[PDB]
């Protein structure tokens, strides 16, 4: 039994006294709300906040029964006697406590109906109602088509009924999400911080902003990030790494990043982790080596890991520095991993921080680019390894999240005109302000390990991470290449946050080292991912702003459907692209469940119109089935080798044209590619476009804002082709002056505007300079 007996504000919080103690009640912004329970005694801080401190100005309210507690749009309601809050936006009723509070355990309401997305990386379908699963980071290697708990849990999930719930808890626990009792949501812990937020908003993308304003935006990635990374697990040699840089020269695939397995520190998987340093019998220039690759453009990122093993050469060191988790005892806890004996670096203390820190600064000062920290489950954690904080069942699902804080601020220290290249296996919720680009790990070379993959990035997209992706062609055993589904899976990945095929090496991961089938057919995808970076940098650019994923689910299409929240087939690639990767083999069609509305071929430039019935589409070898939404604007640069030759000099942009749609707009973010101020400082180029489509005309208005950077062209040459042009357009006004529309021979004249009536395109091309363009189209 638990009821209400006083409180007092402080400090913008409400502390309520019941007869088992205070719960801290704090606004951290007027959409959220954390809840701490047991709030009179020590216990972790929040890792889920990014201003853990913070607690805006609320309103109190009090009757016989209850308090409400008030932000702009969210409100707490407490019951009195028995004790309990709810959860209001408006007046719609959110989420309920149940008993709320009991070693750790926290009951809630589900209301019938609600869809339960969340848990971060599972296989078990979109929502996660019926289910219950452990919260303990751990990997499941060789995972296909299901997964109850693997790398990158989050202790939160997302309802149908529009929040987001986080327990703000770092421990070994648990989440039933309705599994045991139909009607409850049980959140447990073995110990930790006794805590949870509530956040609210009026639409997925809404709640989505919400969140991330009060658990962190992710920074801006370098645009290299986008590019195409060669990777394989992993390069024996300089030589051998060389090798690979040349291939994709001498193939003509674009390459921005080469990446550096566990045998840059020592010839064997076993007994070297820990060296953090070069094996000079394998890599004997490795200086020389990095600024080669830089001379042509190419990034080097290096593996590191959690463990320094005995056996390592920094073994002596890290126990002398006092780097290393210790036993109860005192002593450094060493512990059996596959790799040998060893122990792992206390991220939570000052020594270890200082310690790993001063490796990473000294490698990077000899020209590492980025950094790959893998095994931050970490993978193994034995319970009695003491951290400066708490034992390891306390801290684990914390370690990794922990562990990108301190690269990152090591990285922004060290380096601070340019942006952190972070790449890590498991965090927290919040990873992703320091910079954390998940990928979902050592998944299978199946059909079923790659069929896996959309849900896996929707649920991390959802939850905070728009750079979730994953080993491209899969990872994990095989004896011989699946041609078929390594294809497609490539595919796909042209069409996911990261572009980093990687693989076990006795078969080879990168496209380069495919079959001339193959490489005909990714080559010129691989070029249309760099062709489309405009598109792709200004989703990013978006999601910085507001969280907004990349990947989002079919179901932002339409909020009043929520049986859309199962589909974990198709998904929109930024605002513009509907897409439905092929995840089975010898598939001849398929059936996409578009919105309702006009749609094209992105392949064909079929149009096809819907009021609510799938499309049926046929298959080929060569692509993956891709719809453009009518009034998408899609903007091209050239083809480059390398993001290190990025320009925008020449703009190619493609306006979908419908009647359906009145007003479209479009944007396309450029800055300097690299600069971590860029968007604080205003220092970017800022492209705006609007079409207004009427009966008998067609107005583009093109603008640009913001102040500009260095080597920002001032005139960009630029064509707009307008697809399901009317083919009654008989002239363009450009800023007032009347241009002809050519009506023949437009791809074989330097035609001005033209019009082609074979394929229904009207081609314009201009020059588009700093003031504002009109472009008017009259029949
Ligand atoms: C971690 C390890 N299992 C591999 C060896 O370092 C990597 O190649 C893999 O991508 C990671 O998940």
């Amino acid at each position: 039994a638990v009821f209400y007996k006083e409180h007092k504000l402080r400090n913008d919080g409400l502390v309520i006294t019941t007869n088992q103690g205070n719960i801290r009640l704090q606004f951290k912004s007027e959409a959220a709300i954390e809840v701490l329970y047991r709030a009179d005694s020590k216990q972790l801080p929040s890792f889920a906040l990014a201003q853990p401190e913070s607690a805006i100005k609320a309103q109190l309210t009090e009757t016989e029964n209850h308090l409400q507690f008030s932000g702009g749009t969210l409100t707490a309601r407490i019951q009195k006697r028995p004790f309990a809050i709810s959860y209001y936006r408006d007046s719609e009723l959110l989420l309920a406590e149940e008993s709320g509070f009991q070693k750790i355990n926290f009951r809630f309401y589900l209301s019938p109906g609600e869809k339960i997305l969340g848990g971060g990386q599972r296989i078990l379908g979109m929502d996660r109602r019926g289910q219950r699963f452990p919260l303990y980071n751990r990997a499941h290697y060789g995972y296909s088509d299901h997964s109850g708990q693997m790398y990158f849990g989050l202790p939160a999930i997302m309802s149908s009924k529009q929040y987001i719930l986080v327990f703000d808890n770092s421990a070994s626990g648990a989440m039933d999400i309705g599994k045991t009792e139909s009607d409850i949501l049980q959140l447990e812990a073995k110990s930790g911080r006794s805590a949870y937020i509530l956040v609210a908003g009026n639409s997925y993308p809404s709640l989505i902003e919400n969140f991330t304003q009060v658990t962190g935006r992710q920074p801006l990635p370098p645009r290299w990030a986008l590019g195409s990374f060669a990777s394989r697990f992993g390069y024996r040699s300089e030589a051998e790494t060389r090798a690979t840089v040349q291939k994709y020269k001498t193939e003509d695939f674009p390459l921005d990043t080469i990446v550096l397995d566990l045998y840059w520190f020592g010839k064997d998987i076993k007994g070297h982790m820990g060296n953090l340093d070069w094996d000079k019998e394998n890599f004997p220039t490795p200086l020389d080596m990095m600024a080669d690759f830089k001379q042509q453009g190419v990034k080097t990122v290096l593996i590191t890991e959690p463990f320094v093993l005995t056996s390592s050469k920094r073994w002596d060191d890290a126990v002398k520095a006092k780097a290393l988790a210790k036993d109860p005892q005192g002593q450094p806890k060493a512990f059996e991993l596959y790799f040998g004996n060893g122990g792992i670096i206390d991220v939570f203390s000052k020594e270890g921080s200082r310690w790993f820190s001063s490796i990473y600064k000294d490698l990077s000062k000899q020209g590492v680019a980025g950094w790959w920290g893998d095994l931050g489950e970490p993978e193994m954690h034995p319970e009695d390894t003491q951290h400066a904080i708490g034992d390891a069942d306390t801290v684990h699902n914390a370690y990794g999240h922990r562990w990108a804080e301190m690269l990152y601020q090591q990285q922004l220290d060290q380096f601070p005109e340019l942006r952190p290249f972070i790449m890590m296996r498991a965090g927290f919720v919040g990873s992703q302000r320091y910079g954390m680009i998940p990928w979902t790990g050592d998944v299978s070379r199946t059909w079923g390990g790659l069929a896996s993959q959309v849900e896996l990035a929707l649920q991390m997209s959802l939850l905070g991470f728009g750079y979730i992706h994953s080993d491209l062609g899969g990872f994990a055993d095989g004896e011989t290449l699946d041609k078929e589904m390594y294809i497609r899976w490539l595919q796909y990945g042209v069409f996911q946050p990261v572009y980093r095929p990687h693989g076990q090496d006795h078969i080879p991961s990168e496209p380069v080292f495919q079959d001339e089938e193959t490489k005909a057919i990714l080559r010129p995808l691989v070029k249309l991912r760099y062709r489309m970076l405009p598109y792709i940098y200004t989703a990013a650019y978006q999601n910085t702003l507001t969280g907004m994923p990349l990947m989002r689910p079919l179901f932002f299409s339409d909020e009043k459907n929520p049986a859309l929240i199962d589909n974990k087939t198709s998904y929109f690639w930024g605002d513009s692209l509907l897409v439905t990767p092929i995840t089975q083999a010898g598939v001849e069609s398929v059936s996409i469940p578009a919105p309702k509305g006009v749609w094209f071929d992105f392949w064909k430039d079929t149009r096809y119109q819907t009021d609510g019935a799938p499309l049926t589409l046929p298959t080929d070898l060569h692509t993956i089935p891709v719809l453009v939404k009518a009034g998408a604007f899609m903007p091209y640069v050239p083809a480059v080798s390398t993001t290190e030759d990025y320009r925008s000099d020449s703009l190619e942009i493609h306006y979908y044209a419908d009647a359906s749609v009145p007003l479209a707009q479009g944007e396309i973010f450029e800055d300097d590619g690299k600069d971590p101020n860029s968007i604080k400082r205003n220092q970017f180029d800022l492209l705006t476009l609007q079409a207004t489509h009427t009966d008998n005309q067609l107005h583009f208005q093109l603008a640009r804002t913001g102040k500009g950077y260095r080597g920002m062209p001032e005139r960009r040459a630029t064509t707009l082709v307008i697809h399901n042009a009317s083919d009654q357009y008989q002239h363009l006004d450009i800023n007032g002056k009347t241009i002809a529309i050519a009506q023949a021979d437009c791809a074989s004249t330097p035609a001005l505007a033209c019009y082609d009536q074979e394929r229904r395109q009207l081609q314009l091309v201009f020059t588009w300079g700093r003031e504002a363009l009109n472009l008017r189209l009259h029949k």
